[PDB]
C-alpha cells in the first residue's frame, strides 16, 4: 500500500561471501504475507554495486548510507527486473547522481508503468557491468519478460532475482510460463556448478536452486494447461 | 474493510510432495491486508489426515469435498494451537463425525474462549497421530503457551505452524516471548535436517527457516526488553 508497512522487520545486512553482501529488506504484499527480498552489494575496488535496490526509497537510503558511513562509496545499482521489489530506489539513487543500470526492455517496461528509469541500459544477452567480476544475463522470459540474472565469477555466486523460485512461482501476473521451463533449463546448463544462488524471495541455496526452479516451472506450466 | 461483494482468494489446494498438500486459506486484518494461513493435507494410502483447519466451516467443507471426491476418507484433524486459523473448523468436523485432535492445553484454551473443543486430546512432549508418519512436538511455549508442530519422518517436511516467523514474531497478544528463544532454539536442534519447513503466514522454505525464526525470537524478546 502507499503508507509505510510500521513493524515491518528494518533493513538487513549480512556479510555472504568475500566480496559480497545480502541486502535484506520486507514489504507487506496483499495475498502473501510479509514477503522478504534479498538483493546484493558487490564490492569492487573497495566500492559498492548494489545488485537490486531494495523495496523502498528508505531502505535504499539506509543500505547506501551504513556502506558509504564505512568508506564504500557508490560505484552504481543494477536492477534485475522492472518490478519495484528490484527498481524502487532507482529514483533516490538517480537523485544522488549514483549511475543506475537496467536492460532496455527493463527500462521500457519501467516508462510503461510510468516508473523512474535507470540512467544506463543495456540491449542484448550478456553485458559486463564489471568485466570477470559482475557479469549479467538474459536466460529468456520467466518471471517476467524482461528477469536477468547476474553472476559472480570469482566467487561462483548466481544472483537469481526473482526468476529463482525453488518452492513456488510467486505473482505470475507477469510471467510467461511457457517460456519459464525453457529459460530455467538453460539458465541450469550454464550456472550448474555455482557455489551459491541467491533467489529474491527465498533465502540463499547451492546450485540444487536451480533444479529446483526448473521443476517448479515444468509444473506450473502443466496446471495451467487444464481444467 | 473490504466490501460486502468482496471476497478474499479462494481456498487453494496444492501437490507439496508425495504425500503432501498445502491448503492456503486468507482473512482480512483490518488495514493490513489479506494475509495466507497455510496447513498441510497428508495422505496415508487414500485416509486423508488435516493439519490445521481452515479459518472457517465454509473452508473446512470446501477442503474436506475436495479430498472426498478424490476418494479419501477423511480419518481426522490435528490443531496446531487455539487460535481459529488453526481450530475454526473443528466445530463442523465434529458435526460430521470426522474425529478432531488438540493437545490438552489447546483444548484448555478452547474451553477457556468459549469455543468447541477437539474430541480428541493428548499429552506429552511427542505423541504419534499416525505411527511413523504423523510426529506432534511441542517446542515449548511461542507464539501461544501451546502451539505444536508436526513432523513427516517420510518427507522430512516440518509443518511449524505460527510458531515458525521468519520475517517478525507478528501478534505477541497470546505469545510468551520470554520463552519463545528457547523453544526455537530446542525446535532448531531437533530439527535441523527437515528438507522443507511450513509456516503458517509465509511460504514453503528449507530449514534455514529454524535458524531466521530464533533470531527473531530472540531481536523480539531483545525489542520487548528495551526500557524504551
Ligand atoms: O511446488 C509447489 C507449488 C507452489 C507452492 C505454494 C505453497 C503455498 C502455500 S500457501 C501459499 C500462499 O499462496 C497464495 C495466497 C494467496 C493468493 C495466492 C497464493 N503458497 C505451498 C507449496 C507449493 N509448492
Ligand atoms: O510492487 C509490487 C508488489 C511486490 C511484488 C512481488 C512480485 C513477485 C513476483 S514473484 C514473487 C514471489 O513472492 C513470494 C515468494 C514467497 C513468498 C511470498 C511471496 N513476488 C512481483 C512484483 C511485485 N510488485
Ligand atoms: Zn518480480
Ligand atoms: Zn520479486
Ligand atoms: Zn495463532
Ligand atoms: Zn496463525
Amino acid at each position: 500500500g502507499p503508507g509505510v508497512g510500521e513493524s515491518l522487520p528494518d533493513l538487513k545486512i549480512e556479510k555472504l561471501d568475500e566480496g559480497v553482501y545480502v541486502h535484506t529488506s520486507f514489504e507487506e504484499v496483499n495475498g502473501w504475507g510479509v514477503v522478504p527480498k534479498h538483493g546484493l552489494v558487490v564490492l569492487v575496488n573497495a566500492e559498492a554495486y548494489l545488485i537490486d535496490t531494495p523495496f523502498t526509497a528508505k531502505d535504499t537510503e539506509k543500505l547506501v548510507t551504513w556502506f558509504v558511513e564505512r568508506g564504500y562509496k557508490i560505484k552504481g545499482s543494477i536492477s534485475s527486473h522492472f518490478h519495484s521489489d528490484s527498481t524502487g530506489g532507482i529514483e533516490w539513487l538517480n537523485s544522488r547522481s549514483i549511475p543506475t543500470y537496467a536492460s532496455e526492455l527493463t527500462n521500457e517496461l519501467l516508462k510503461k508503468d510510468g516508473k523512474v528509469q535507470a540512467t544506463n541500459s543495456f540491449s542484448g544477452v550478456n553485458y559486463w557491468l564489471v568485466k570477470n567480476k559482475i557479469e549479467v544475463f538474459y536466460p529468456g522470459p520467466g518471471h517476467t519478460p524482461d528477469n536477468v540474472v547476474v553472476w559472480l565469477p570469482e566467487r561462483k555466486i548466481l544472483f537469481g532475482g526473482c526468476f529463482i523460485k525453488p518452492y513456488g512461482l510467486g505473482n505470475l501476473g507477469d510471467a510467461n510460463i511457457e517460456a519459464w521451463p525453457k529459460s530455467a533449463k538453460l539458465l541450469k546448463s550454464k550456472y550448474g556448478k555455482a557455489k551459491l544462488v541467491v533467489p529474491s524471495h527465498s533465502e540463499v541455496g547451492d546450485a540444487s536452486l536451480l533444479k529446483l526452479t526448473l521443476e517448479q516451472a515444468v509444473k506450473g506450466l502443466n496446471e495451467s494447461k487444464k481444467p
